[PDB]
């Protein structure tokens, strides 16, 4: 065991944090000692304090932390079978979860490949698309196309379809696969944008295995929203030019944008889909890649005859079991009303930020609320300001944003938005 | 779901490792429980207990449902399932990082947690590339390895897989082009090391790192090599200013008879990956360690940080069970336990040497291998071993086992007996 002071000492000497340095961080991490419901217990000045997890621990904790149904599902599985290899064996948690995912995802996604993180699920999606065209005798179809502003993970293939600025591709000159980038997709629908996207794809169609995009909401690359009609156009362009369509719903899945999956806003189905994050209710890392029967059969009939991927902990019973419970818990309530109330609460609470000096935009989409500023937000000013108000916020670039747990009460949303508005006040 | 229902869902909707959809010659066997060294499988509608001779692909070193690991998981679950690692730290991450820095080869001072072995290999490569960019030498961006290796299934990891006999051979047209030395021999031969140095010498200005599995090459062929080669690699790498990366994802935590396989040569790499047995086989987790010099050179570079950070980085639940699994290993006389397992494998596999289809029998720690003269047919091997009460998973021409450390001498003899009978049938 360790005290918080001992934890800080070990951490500063031995632990890498995300996108961080060793030994030169301007803000040292805060010790978290517990998490229950929508609240984290953090150590501030040696005092344990409770604060709202306004980020849902990066979109994951949709039912909040320590939800009794999900705790119970994990403990139930632990007593029967922690894990077995998925090579030559199958089990009830994988079957139950696969059945659920094929039933609730956009129509036609009939097969499920489990992996251990979002970035791996993106690599599997890419491997499916490339092997598909190898199965059709067209191995020149091996590049990916996307639009700017995206984020798809940070393994090296996922990096290649990241936004070049968000992903700091200037640091990776001559390392990354060179993919095709269309301009940033706009918020409001403009058919000229889609016509330009189609003309650019048409030029590269013989080189392209797939278009890969985040539907409706671009998360880690800038918390930007776009009209769902653009996804309708992508589905059409890809159909006509014989390029696969991949939707990365790792951040948008499981109700977060006001539909079960963001693709449902446009009423279209991709050929391949990635899910993760909220899949397990935020308990454990699990991800999945789904594809159509056509994709699966074309891969399986090719000369390779097999999708050559298979992580050690593929379809981990513990992770699948808690995911089954998390999914069933979402589907067994009126989640659509819940998200509508959350969006209304975010809109009401963030409205006064629209008039602030340094605010360039305020936008809400489902249980997502964003304040865009005209300058970078200083973490050394924002974090104490948010903590003083009992809220854990993690701004980045010029954005103050939240994706609260679905179980947040109106008062908790008021508390979250009040902290967001104050952070934006202190920016200007 | 009943076992028949699971089989139906699985055939319709589940991808398995390295497999097709609809064209697998052997349907998977339903697993319904796991306890200690035993799996409960459904065969012809009836449950049978069989030994997990593969440790669920090297992970279940303490067996399944060990009370100390079950309890560590439920204890952490009652406190905090998960919190984001951005701006926060926690006791499971600090406890695990402190343990790992203390037990790994000297000089490995910092720890980056990720969710899978393949990701940890990508993190290792990113560390090596950002290191040389931090030294103003971005041309040092290629990797060198020896043939027969395997390092995971993501696209960078695939680039250092064996390019001919390796499972990723058909992708070489789209992978990064790395430098490959010939297969390292079993016995020590100074001419091999001289040739390795001569080949590295002409690429040194473009090489970021040498990446190898130390002592045992696993998924690429269960080949063992003399630890003195690792001494030579460390010397070559230091003299030519190339970083040395050891992938101990399969070899770590006592499996080869030393705590880490690098310990057989007394060698410290600059970067090291661990995984699999890290969590006792409960949950997916991996780690990448590097020296202070590597961490500080990355942190002082123009990037100012290591540009990686997955959603579930440093998951409290996975870290907590890993802490317990590592402490359980260190709190017993693991070295004597592994020596006894190795002696049991050696004694029980000896009769396989006389079988007509067997070309080699070799043991290293708790690893036992029968190498046959033809590929082993799973349709024969799987029921033959199940008939003998053992779950075995041959691959290529190999019948092999990596049993849980808790196996009794009688259980090891039951495992080796089933392996001998599989080998006997291979030549029938
Ligand atoms: C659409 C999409 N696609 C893929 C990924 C990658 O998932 P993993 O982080 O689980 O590898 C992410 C993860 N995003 C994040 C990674 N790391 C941190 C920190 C925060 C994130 O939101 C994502 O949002
Ligand atoms: C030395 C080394 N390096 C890297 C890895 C990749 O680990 P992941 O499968 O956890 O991504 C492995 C995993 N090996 C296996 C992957 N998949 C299956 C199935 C069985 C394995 O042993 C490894 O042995």
């Amino acid at each position: 065991g360790l005290t918080p002071e001992q934890i800080i000492a070990v951490d500063g000497a031995h632990l890498w944090h995300p996108y961080s340095s060793i030994g030169r961080e301007a803000v040292s991490p805060v010790v978290a000692v517990a998490a229950h419901g929508a609240w984290l217990t953090l150590i501030r000045d040696g005092q344990p304090i409770e604060v709202l997890d306004a980020m849902s621990s990066w979109w994951t904790a949709i039912h909040g932390h320590g939800h009794p149904a999900l705790d119970q599902a994990l403990t139930t599985q632990l007593r029967v079978m922690n894990h077995v290899m998925f090579g030559g064996l199958t089990h009830e948690p994988a079957a139950r979860l696969a059945k659920l995912l094929v039933d609730i995802t956009p129509a036609g996604l009939d097969t499920v490949f489990f992996s251990d993180s979002g970035s791996v699920s993106v690599e599997v999606a890419a491997k499916m698309a490339l092997q598909y065209w190898r199965g059709r005798g067209l191995p020149g179809k091996r590049r990916l196309m996307t639009w700017r502003g995206g984020y798809h993970g940070d393994t090296f293939l996922a990096m290649s379809i990241c936004d070049p600025h968000g992903g700091m591709h200037s640091l990776w000159t001559d390392v990354l696969a060179a993919q095709v980038f269309a301009p940033q997709v706009p918020r409001d629908y403009d058919p000229a944008y889609s016509a330009a996207f189609e003309a650019q794809l048409a030029q590269h169609a013989g080189e392209l295995a797939a278009v890969v995009v985040e539907p409706v909401v671009q998360g880690a690359g800038g918390m930007r929203f776009h009209d769902p009609r653009y996804l309708h156009d992508l589905r059409d362009i890809c159909r006509r030019y014989e390029v696969l369509l991949i939707f990365d719903e790792i951040a948008t899945g499981f109700g977060r944008t006001g539909a079960l999956f963001a693709a449902d806003h446009a009423g279209v189905s991709p050929d391949i889909m990635c899910v993760g994050k909220a899949l397990t209710g935020g308990y454990l890392s699990l991800a999945a890649t789904l594809c159509t029967a056509d994709v699966a059969h074309t891969i399986s009939a090719g000369a390779a005859g097999a999708l050559m991927h298979g992580p050690t902990f593929m379809a981990n019973p513990l992770a699948c079991a808690v995911s089954v419970a998390s999914v069933e818990l979402l589907l067994g309530q009126d989640w659509r009303t819940r998200i509508t109330e959350l969006a209304a609460g975010l809109t009401a609470g963030l409205d006064t930020a629209r008039a602030l000096p340094a605010v360039t935009d305020v936008r809400v989409c489902g249980a997502i609320g964003v304040i865009e500023c005209d300058r970078p937000v200083d973490l050394a000013v924002a974090t104490p300001a948010a903590l003083d108000r009992g809220v854990w916020l993690r701004p980045f670039r010029n954005l103050v944003y939240a994706m609260p747990p679905y179980i947040c009460t109106p008062a908790e949303i008021t508390q979250i938005t009040s902290a967001m508005v104050e952070v934006a006040r202190l920016v200007g």
